[PDB]
């Protein structure tokens, strides 16, 4: 859990958008990822600091279906420690995962969510979404953007839940490639 701690210190930041509080994962250089619904647009507050967003790309699959992830490029001289080696090449399930949440209201929280399983299609508030996974844990509002981690891997970003189960967008390394 010193890997989760390293991630927390170096790569996981408390942020806010017009849609409220979220956890943000910095991946490399000036590149970070958020849940799509956070809708950062042209700026974002990182630990209360107002920062320009140079580009926001909402990811879709080949079929043009929502993946519920937004890649943001930040206007800063700060580079995130490169964690691409910890992101699997294929969307991966895991046993006994930890959900890492870090927002102003929920700072530095490690939440064991149990096993993460393939789910796939998700009707997320009427928005057809692909490539999701599921955990049998009652995730709550304010936890979107939380980072799903396992044995030295970063496998998902929290995006939704029904009060009983939680769902993440799966991560694959190629999402973060340079060009
Ligand atoms: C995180 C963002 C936030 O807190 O929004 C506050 C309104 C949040 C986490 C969940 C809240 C409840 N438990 C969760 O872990 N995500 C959301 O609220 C999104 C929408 C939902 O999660 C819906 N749940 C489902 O649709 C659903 C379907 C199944 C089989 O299980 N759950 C709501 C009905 C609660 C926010 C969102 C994302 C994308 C969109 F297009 C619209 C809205």
């Amino acid at each position: 859990l010193d890997f989760a701690l390293s991630l927390l210190r170096r790569n996981i930041r408390q942020v806010q958008t017009d849609q409220g509080h979220f956890t943000m994962l910095g991946v490399r250089d000036r590149l970070a990822v958020l849940p799509r619904h956070s809708q950062p647009g042209k700026t974002i507050w990182i630990e209360h600091k107002l920062v320009n967003v140079l580009d926001a790309v909402e990811l879709v699959d080949e079929q043009g279906v929502n993946l519920e992830l937004t890649l943001i490029t930040l206007d800063t001289n700060e580079k995130f420690r490169d964690i691409t080696k910890f992101i699997p090449e294929n969307i991966s399930t895991a046993s006994d995962a930890t959900l890492v949440i870090n927002t102003e209201h929920m700072p530095s929280m490690f939440v064991p969510v149990g096993d993460v399983v393939q789910y796939g299609f998700l009707n997320l508030s009427g928005k057809p979404t692909h490539r999701t996974m599921m955990y049998n844990f009652p995730t709550k509002a304010g936890q979107c953007g939380g980072v799903v981690t396992s044995v030295g891997k970063v496998i998902g970003i929290h995006i939704g839940g029904n009060g009983r189960q939680g769902f993440c967008a799966g991560l694959k390394r190629s999402y973060f490639a340079s060009e």
